[PDB]
């Protein structure tokens, strides 16, 4: 006969953005649990493309580099490129280098990377230990004045046992049954994409394409994408359907007669939506759950991530009980207009890709359709197609103008963005001293900081203060005091502390 099992946050879903939030919890020292219907093993994996944002956010959490030596070979391509044909003619390249041989980024300590879901997965899993629940559905919850109960089914013995939770934070999913229940819609705001997914093994392809090989090969034959998997003999072809069988279409986009075994061919549906509200009590939505967006740009995954993150802290101060009463509001209040706004950016991509047309003589072999072929590249180049693969703004761009920020592409300090990343050393980001509490980075003058310091501990917000005396750096974030927040965010900055450091302190933790 077991009793109620007692957590701080009971995270619904083991999926990357559940497995997120985890990692942030548990970086913050929050008792959590994590529950997973399925055993936790995948067979087709729906994600791979890992951002520079979320990559940072791994870093800060200690799994970015297990993620890099997950197998993804250092040497293979990177680029993308429009073909007619994989191993076909060619008609449009942007070359990215290989993992090894990329210049380091300047604005980010860690560039994106490659990561197969079914190596993702055991690593986050590996990451988050026992306090991953697999083969555990959530059946039902209902929410209590200072706590949510939930009944949790055992799929692999049968037995069921309840979770008396704080926080309940569903990271179920798209088609999140806990934002029904809710009663929180997520109206559609494009129609609804109807892909074909085929996952296959080709042993010997990257053989045969060599440096013609490619991350990303956009088919123009009638039109899709085509993507290594995991730069070892596994790919997907992504097909619109708006029918062949799956060896058929494989052996349609492959110009060369070489090993193919299909593994798997499923349907994904993708309808743009955002929940009209990320919470309700207790009860909170993360992820595609409370934001479904385009793929384009791995935007998708990447916001999830970050959404996982900002409700992280804010669940965290919390439960400590040093953030006003009103910061998990802020949740919605800086997450939902990111999904609002930027979910509009991936379906550009999408558009693009839909709207583009293929003219007659594209797969000619005489000078004509190199001609022709170097038109539809000028076309390409010309509507921005390296811009899906190349906005650094899109991953750092997003400034918060909220309640608890104090306002006033390029990397920039000013409050509401993400405070920009320095080399204090070569192993050292000025991102690795964000992640916990709140951070006040002082650039020569430390005269009014033992002000800081104290108002800050009469309201017992953790804060930790650093003295910078580099030039470069001070440049860099423009002020002489920046104050920036426990998710590496600026809240506020200036060349002279503000008067009155109560009002600060109390509006930055949501307290005003
Ligand atoms: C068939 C399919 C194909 C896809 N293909 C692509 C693609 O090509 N590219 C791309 O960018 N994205 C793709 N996606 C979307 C991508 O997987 C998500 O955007 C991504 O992983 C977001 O993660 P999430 O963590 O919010 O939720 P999800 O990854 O959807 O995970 C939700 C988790 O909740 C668990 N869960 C649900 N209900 C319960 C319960 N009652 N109790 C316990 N656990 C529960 C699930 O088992 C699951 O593991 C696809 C999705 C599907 C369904
Ligand atoms: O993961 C994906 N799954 C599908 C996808 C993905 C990605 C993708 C993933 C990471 C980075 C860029 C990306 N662009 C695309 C994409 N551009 C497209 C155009 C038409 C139809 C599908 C896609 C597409
Ligand atoms: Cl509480």
């Amino acid at each position: 006969m077991n009793a109620p099992i007692e957590t701080d946050v009971l995270i619904l879903g083991g999926g990357p953005v559940g497995m997120a939030l985890a990692l942030d919890l548990a970086h913050r020292q929050v008792g959590h649990l994590v529950v997973e219907q399925t055993d936790g093993t995948i067979t087709h994996p729906r994600v791979g493309t890992i951002g520079p944002r979320s990559m940072e956010l791994f870093r800060r959490w200690g799994v970015a580099k297990q993620i890099r030596t997950a197998g993804w070979p250092g040497d293979h391509p990177l680029d993308a490129a429009w073909v007619t044909r994989v191993g076909g003619h060619e008609v449009y390249r942007i070359p990215l280098g290989t993992a090894d041989t990329r210049a380091t980024p300047e604005h980010t300590p860690e560039p994106d990377a490659i990561c197969p879901q079914h190596w993702l997965a055991p690593l986050l899993a590996e990451a988050v230990g026992e306090r991953l629940r697999t083969r555990s559905r959530l059946d039902s919850f209902e929410q209590r004045d200072d706590h949510v109960r939930a009944t949790i089914t055992d799929l692999r013995t049968g037995a069921t046992r309840a979770v008396h939770a704080r926080y309940l934070v569903a990271c179920d999913g798209a088609s999140s049954p806990t934002r029904k229940a809710l009663g929180i819609d997520a109206p559609p705001r494009h129609r609804t994409q109807v892909f074909r997914n085929i996952l296959f093994r080709a042993p010997e392809l990257r053989s045969l394409l060599g440096e013609r090989a490619a991350l990303f090969f956009f088919l123009m034959l009638l039109r899709f994408p085509l993507r290594a998997l995991d730069g070892r003999g596994l790919y997907r072809l992504t097909v619109g359907v708006d029918t062949m069988d799956s060896f058929e279409l494989v052996r349609r986009a492959v110009a060369f007669d070489t090993e193919i075994e299909v593994l798997s061919d499923s349907e994904w549906h993708l309808t743009h939506r955002v929940a009209d509200s990320f919470s309700a009590g207790r009860v909170f939505l993360t992820g595609d759950a409370a934001h479904t967006l385009s793929p384009s740009g791995g935007f998708g995954m990447n916001t999830g991530i970050g959404s996982a993150a900002d409700l992280g802290w804010k669940l965290a101060a919390t439960l400590r009980g040093w953030a006003g009463p009103g910061l998990l509001a802020t949740y919605e209040e800086e997450r939902r207009p990111v999904a609002i706004t930027s979910l509009e950016e991936a379906n550009v991509n999408l558009r693009r890709t839909m709207d583009r047309e293929l003219p007659p003589g594209l797969h000619d072999d005489g000078p004509r359709g190199e001609r022709i072929r170097a038109a539809v590249a000028e076309k390409l180049e010309r509507s921005g197609a390296r811009r899906e693969f190349d906005a650094p703004g899109i991953h750092f761009g997003h400034t918060y103008r909220s309640s608890i920020v104090c306002g006033e592409w390029r990397p920039s300090a000013r409050p509401g963005a993400r405070a920009p990343h320095a080399w204090l050393t070569p192993t050292t980001s000025t991102l690795d001293l964000f992640g916990r509490g709140f951070v006040l980075l002082s650039f020569g003058t430390t005269d009014g900081v033992e002000a800081v310091t104290r108002a800050f501990a009469d309201r017992h917000v953790p804060l930790e203060t650093v003295t910078c005396h580099a030039p470069e750096i001070h440049a860099l974030y423009e002020r002489a005091h920046v104050l920036v927040r426990p998710d590496g965010h600026v809240a506020w900055r200036g060349d002279h502390l503000p008067a009155e450091l109560g009002g600060l302190v109390d509006k930055v933790r949501g307290a005003a």
